[PDB]
């Protein structure tokens, strides 16, 4: 069963319980790309603006009370998540979201007729608006949000289960390895002392970014010149969206034209995520190499063990957290790719790749927000380290000649490390036989030297 | 509301109703990432291979006949899509797949149980695999299913109505634009002759990655020995799978360790669709930069109306297929970036980014199939030139001095081009009231030589 | 001719005349892979911290002062540039920089031996010093600088000559588009406030980026751990470079091991450039269209002439300072993705990428540097508005029947605007004619709301 | 000291030993961007080309023959390297590469001119010509070139390498791994035999790239019309390019619009080069890990030493090839997105990204093709294995009881695994402790199946 809508281009046939009209049916049969429309926090940012709209429009006199009533109750009931099966056009659309804001119009106009409300979705839902500042303003809070509300406080919590890492293994010793060789000796918790700040890094970048990415384009309108809004439509729109979500960095932008010509917010942010999973591959790699083997690997230390980890080789156990990480990482350098090519392709007054930048920008705050919480919580919290092992390592690696060079020279230091893993010698065994004991190194200096953990040199804890 | 299901790790609380079992379950609770499960088209591949694997174990009389039939029938119900609910594990999952490995054999174990036969997981549904061999097996079955059945096609379909505006638009002369500056003539024909040769270049880019894109590691097992599988089993399965679905590109690995250790062939495949995004970006950008305006733009074309365009400015209609066109172009270039990272990151005998290369290779084919033919039909099909405007532009191009350069040389002619332009006259006149009218060039010379739809040199 | 150096592996045959020793001749024959080496800005940063370490080793008493002086006085000449044919290792060296690291030791021993000092390049001009923390610090120290005193000048640059624009343009109506569609008024000025915008936002961008570029590794030595350098060695060396080259974003990294394991500073970095890539792309793709044709395009404004366009079509002149900013931008996108590439994969206490990742950051700083300031300089201040056609442009536009949807509606707005375009007919006669004049409009109403000057809303 | 030149804009003064003239001088000042101009392989193929056209319009009357000579003798001494002094144009110029076409007329004129020829840079030396389709020719033979007579070969050579490791250890037995875990048993050959076959598939995707790198735009001059050159000058001056270079790769294009409209075979060729890192990336990290420690790491092989690997740690070597390979890799990906970004951005007759896409293509081709030859000879031929550690790691490995799958079953094999690995005992001794050798397991079986050389199926 369908009923019949019109819009300018005429009529067009809606199955009969959508509550979406004729604009959003046109959209439905123009952008069968992707099979997938607007996310939960995409369609809540639209819901959450058309209402302030509404109420601003309602405040300066503009519109009816009985008609901005009916549609902040939709509005709030579309933020609320009960109509997003409502919301069926793909995120491949006109590069404005025209259709997507002519989709929250619609339905907005639906459900205020069964309160008895008549309401046009040109003249009265979209009244003082565009999609051209409208659908970037949703874009922005729902970026904003995804910032400051879910991904900071995940990635607060990886950098703290990093953190208390860095503080119990303070003193387990290891072997340092540069350019994957035996190096000078390091604690485990000196390197996840290194984890932890290349995460506190990503939170001061992501909060870098926040000026920007909290700016909002509404009351622009079409080109950013605010025609067919009042000239304090915008600034009365962001105090409402600032009180009810309780989001400080919305603002309206610095310049409206910037603000509704490029996109350059997102791009910004998207940077600081990508730079979050270029971190994040470091510390995912270093993890499960540090879990390899156990006898064919490093056996450095000991992953929780999350899912058996093979369908043929039985026992067998694998760092699937780090996986899921790395992966999450390659997509949010892909997405990343994406949202800086959109970007750079503004025309005139709009740039019009906004749901496709959307999507990307929006997917890579949740994937980076979900895995940083399963990395904490199911990886970090449970490493154990095999102790014993470590300090074997640390003890084996030939470097441990280094801190001799300022009483043997680079040369002579060189000389004893080769005379040693040639022999399967000690360094030690080896100083004492080239006969290097004496005014520049005694006894007691050699072995205060050769001490590995006092070789880490760990910062003294109170 | 929940049953218990064990592994060799313990046990596991399953929801009582789910056809999955400890593995999958598990699973779930690892990777709540995306939200998102494997595609349609995935759980397709996974069970016809499940199915596959079970005719040549049966074939070999290595697995029961009754156990055999049972894997088939299960597999064959996963491969229609009838158990889509029961795959719920996300995309970002342990990177070999072990996980949706283990979910095919899981639900189909439940399912024959349904039908009276008992079927271990790993030992009935598993034999002679590995997930390290089949979930990258079903990814190229997909990938090859995808660029065969869908891509190519919707591409064709693509170039036919291109190559159609080609030749209905033979000698519709206009002016050429080079640097978006006054150049010589052309014919909207020969512009639309570059966009139908792009689209073909770009089935020729995706028919050459096939003989590598086609390449299953079936057979290889855990690392690309074959343990615990027969040394034909391979060659076997693929048999099998060619015949299940007409799918001649499906053929063994060359060999079985890079098969395994890489996913190159994603790498390869991905850079043919992210060149067919780079030209269908310059054909869609080329197509809204000539329907533009129409008043305040180039107005060359009108594109067929789809919907109304904007909610403040009436009556304005958008080019919304070029920019469907150009959002799923960058889209394209983002997976590209995503599948060539995780290729790269391979480790000894396993390249574990197999999860995320699929999504990605998968919905730039999907993208890419479904933008090109609504590209086709509802844009390219119904454009209309605006000949009369077209004309105007070719005929006002002050480049239309270029083919008097063998009679009064390049300098002479850049002379004759700025004074026309200055003083707001035709090229013609500016030749004749510069005195060049002589023994180098007659007025007949200069007639012919300025016909802007000859200028275009359009084939006969 | 030849001379015999020597190195702990053994003896090497260099050029007799060459400065470098064992180590450098060794890195030459190993990496003849690009044919290119360091940059002047590289080379001058290695001498200046060089320099500093020596100082800073004197001053600790931990090294002779007639060998400090004869460091001092030999990083003195490689940093001013007299050296710089005696740096002939390629980009791609061993991944920490050990071979430049050992290129610097060994130019600084032969210098000092042509003044009576003999310099063993380990013990005493690498004295308490690794490649690992010198190496990044030197690129961390070029990379600073170029921020600071070459990009964000340059950007002001350009910044000011868009705001000029933009004030002297405040009142040239025009026709605003969007999708390239035709649409209510702007101005000119207003367009270029927007460009302005975002350059000085690209400014705000590199600011936000200095605190983590501006870290230095200095005193980790190998690991990070700061092994065979005194405790307060870093602090010294930085408070001399913050002394000697004005710059204060110099400091000690936060942390000693992410400063040496990974390089997520210049991915950070990058990201600012990139977006500056993606903001200046807009405006040269937004020039380029105004000044396009003249005859067959928008011909909005007139870029300044600076070469003949074509060496077959006379006349013509292209926006060749557009193409160059494009292409430095496309070219700052790639150079991204190999930063972030080698930014990622670093191992345990060492990101071995850095020699790559400072090649394309320290070119990306150059390029944007010295396109921005041509920009500005030869094109944006020269530009000219052709006033007359943009104002026929903004009169032209159907979409400025937009302001009357209070009176008529959205509905009856997009009757108007299609039926003046169909009957070729202004929007003013098209309401007239279709008796919209009443209660609801009043001829005066109409015109005051038409006007296309008014309908842009330039501020006061 | 200056002379005065001269264009069609005016007066220029330029270097009195210059032989280049004003159009050449103005791109001097125009962009004054990276400081780098066309490379040595870049000028040859402009020189070849110039030749070439002088040839043919020889050949068809259209040109005197003493001016004829005098081009084709200036052209082989610009093809030869003798002025590449001549040359100082930047990369960052007019994107059609009119300033580098020009450049080459100019200098021709010049050296025609000390022989008492005079010719005409824009009449003469570019008869029949623009810079649209020959500064996309000479790009297109110099990729073709750098493809087929360098990379080519190069991969081969580190193809051969790589398989000869593969015969000498294909029976070397070792631990595999899958996920970076203790996986069953393959031997160090069988993975040189997948990295072997990586490169070869890099080979073949060169190879399939070569239809479309090697078509070339010539005769399509200013458009793709073909305006001002005779209908066969394509076709001819390919005929001479063929003969001269021996390249039979190289053919006239297609679709004349398509080769001046876009550049979408440098986009393809750039993602198989593209594909080539991801695949080299692998292959170098394996290696290194494999060379890794020796004490504190994998220790599986030795890489031969090439220098000495730290200023601060003695003794210590590292793997400084595999090094330079993975950042070529990330180079060549950075690349890879520059090129493709300018492929997408062409607009109508012409793509103008063609200098910044020919610097990233011509330098991805040269990278790959000089380490590929570094890594074969001075890393892969010398390789040695710590055959009895690799032994005693594929004994080692808990998962060599996955072939007592079909007699045990998954379960009780993981349960064995479980024990010997928690009583630090063998996997041999667990199953007879755990009472499992009887009917479905005798002793004689359990021994053949827990064989490690015969368990990694190594072939006869
Ligand atoms: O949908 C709108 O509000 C604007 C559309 C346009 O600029 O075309
Ligand atoms: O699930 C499998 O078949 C393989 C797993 C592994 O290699 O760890
Ligand atoms: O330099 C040429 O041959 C062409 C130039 C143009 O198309 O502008
Ligand atoms: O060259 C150095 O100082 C360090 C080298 C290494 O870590 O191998
Ligand atoms: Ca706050
Ligand atoms: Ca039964
Ligand atoms: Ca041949």
């Amino acid at each position: 069963n369908y009923r019949i809508e019109h819009d300018t281009m005429g009529e067009v046939r809606v199955p009969a319980k959508a509550l979406w009209r004729a604009q959003t049916q046109r959209a439905v049969e123009n952008f069968p790309i992707s099979g997938r429309g607007l996310e939960r926090t995409q369609i809540r940012a639209l819901g959450l603006l058309k209402g302030a709209c509404a109420q601003v429009n309602s405040d300066l006199g503009l519109l009816a009370p009985e008609k901005a009533d009916a549609i902040i109750a939709a509005a709030a009931e579309i933020a609320d998540g009960q109509h997003d099966d409502q919301f069926p056009i793909d995120v491949f659309q006109t590069g404005s979201g025209t259709s997507s804001n002519m989709n929250t119009n619609e339905v907005i106009a639906s459900i205020a007729a069964k309160g008895g409300v008549t309401l046009h979705p040109n003249d009265d839902v979209n009244m003082s608006q565009s999609s051209n500042d409208t659908f970037p303003t949703a874009t922005h809070i729902a970026a904003t949000e995804a910032a400051v509300a879910h991904l900071i406080p995940a990635l607060q919590q990886l950098h703290d289960a990093l953190a208390a890492k860095a503080l119990d293994w303070h003193t387990v010793v290891k072997s340092g390895r540069t350019h994957l060789m035996d190096a000078v000796p390091v604690t485990l918790g000196q390197e996840f002392s290194g984890y932890a700040r290349q995460i506190e890094a990503g939170i001061e970048r992501v909060r870098a970014c926040l000026p920007r990415l909290g700016e909002l384009a509404i009351g622009g309108t079409a080109v950013g010149t605010g025609l067919n809004a009042p000239d304090d439509f915008g600034v009365r729109v962001v105090a409402v969206l600032v009180a009810q979500t309780g989001l400080s960095e919305l603002r309206t932008a610095a310049n409206s034209f910037e603000a509704q010509a490029a996109r350059d917010g997102l791009v910004e942010a998207s940077g600081a995520l990508r730079t979050i999973a270029v971190s994040l591959t470091k510390i995912a790699n270093d993890i499960r190499w540090m879990g390899s083997g156990p006898l064919t690997g490093l056996a450095e230390i000991q992953l929780p063990d999350l899912q058996p980890g093979c369908s043929i080789m039985p026992g067998k156990v694998n760092p699937v957290l780090p996986e899921a990480v790395t992966q999450v990482a390659a997509q949010v350098i892909g997405n990343d790719a994406a949202i800086a090519w959109g970007g750079a392709n503004g025309a005139f007054e709009l740039n019009v790749y906004i749901p496709m930048m959307a999507r990307n920008i929006l997917e890579s705050f949740k994937l980076l927000t979900n895995v940083s919480r399963l990395f904490a919580q199911r990886c970090i919290a449970g490493l154990t380290a095999n102790v014993e092992h470590l300090r074997r390592l640390a003890e084996s690696s030939p470097s441990i000649v280094t801190p001799l060079n300022s009483a043997i020279g680079y040369e002579e230091a060189a000389a004893v490390a080769k005379q040693a893993l040639k022999e399967r010698k000690t360094i030690r065994q080896t100083v004492i036989d080239r006969g290097l004991i004496g005014d520049r190194l005694s006894i007691e200096d050699l072995d205060r030297r050769l001490d590995v953990l006092a070789m880490a040199k760990a910062e003294q804890l109170d």
